[PDB]
């Protein structure tokens, strides 16, 4: 299956350089945005289904849901919400929706805290704290489920997805994660994070644990 | 992505008949059969990765994972065995590969214990005890990545693989359990049984569970 190129807007590509070279402290803010953006998503669905109740039938259950993965070095955040098509993914994420993106470097350049990087709408970027690569993998009830893909390079790609588990609606976004933050595998430092910055998030959130049994 | 059809050996399928209907009060034993097969797939490639060690590298790491899901009423029991290519789904799974099946029916007939069914060699069988549909995925290093499907019906079909996750390497069991067997997506009785019937397994049996983060 091919894949498709695109390039990314170009003040996109100069925020995550700024992201994914910067030395900031408090890296661990990633996940609240991520979680942030996971609730919206499902607070979407929700607001459709209101007056298109079948829109749920694809998914009924509304979650976010984390999943380590340490052995590929990869941890997941997931969700059930209204999910993105493909002209989703390549407008949302890269060829577009931008500034805040501007507004926000100029804001970090003058001494504003990383962690407004939600304030500024831009905080999907906030990953490449963590991960220097990452496939968002979304599917819209309008749409078949896709591949969106970044190295935090100036071009993303776009792939019809034939080799991810089928979500029946939504996004699953997979962060490749840095050799040096790989403690956000653990359950205990995921546990210790999400609930110091998301305590008002109306969803489950589920974490997988893989236990060895004795 | 066109499935093909394929039909049982005559045996195959009165067996499957008789385990599907059958009131036997130890429905509990599948999991033993099926974490036994596991081990031996694992076997297997350890073994033949002691003249070919890069038989090793498409997944390195060698265990069992059970993974209750829930909503779908499945239940899996994965390995990262030597998995198996199409044609030797096709040969293992149902055209072949038999008695043993003719041999248990008998001895089934005059009073054995279908606990035994796994010192016949069809083991496998066991899990339509508390499944009315299951889905063998596997990936050899020798193949691409196929899905095997039956019903306990005298066909089954055999699918190239663009709907699920990759697996490096070995076989996915995915189990639809039947409404009243609910109770091996649970935890608990997940570790009963398997700490029960397997102590002796080389190989880590890893759960998989889901929590809710509070
Ligand atoms: O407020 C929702 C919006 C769109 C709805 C769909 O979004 C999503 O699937 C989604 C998700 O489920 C989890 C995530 O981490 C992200 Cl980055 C997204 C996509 C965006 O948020 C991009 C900007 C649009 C805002
Ligand atoms: O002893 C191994 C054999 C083949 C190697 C590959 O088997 C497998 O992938 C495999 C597995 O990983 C888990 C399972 O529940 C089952 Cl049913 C199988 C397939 C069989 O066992 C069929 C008979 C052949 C014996």
């Amino acid at each position: 299956m091919a894949s498709e190129t695109f390039e990314f807007q170009a003040e996109i590509t100069q925020l995550m350089s700024l992201i994914i070279n910067t030395v900031y402290s408090n890296k661990e803010i990633f996940l609240r945005e991520l979680i942030s953006n996971a609730s919206d998503a499902l607070d979407k669905i929700r607001y459709k289904s209101l007056s298109d109740p079948k829109q749920l039938e694809t998914e009924p259950d509304l979650f976010i849901r984390i999943t380590p993965k340490p052995e590929q070095k990869v941890l997941e955040i997931r969700d059930s919400g209204i999910g993105m098509t493909k002209a989703e993914l390549i407008n949302n994420l890269g060829t577009i929706a931008k500034s805040g993106t501007k507004a926000f470097m100029e804001a970090l350049s003058a001494g504003a805290d990383v962690s407004m990087i939600g304030q500024f709408g831009v905080g999907f970027y906030s990953l490449f704290l963590v991960a220097d690569r990452v496939q968002v993998i979304s599917k819209s009830n309008d749409d078949e489920q896709y591949i969106w893909e970044s190295n935090a390079g100036g071009s993303f790609t776009v792939t019809l997805d034939e080799v991810n588990e089928r979500i029946g609606r939504g996004t699953i976004l997979r962060l490749f994660l840095k050799d040096d933050q790989l403690e956000y595998l653990e359950e205990k430092r995921i546990k210790e994070v999400i609930k110091r910055h998301s305590e008002f998030v109306a969803y489950p959130i589920q974490l997988v644990v893989t236990k060895e049994v004795e």
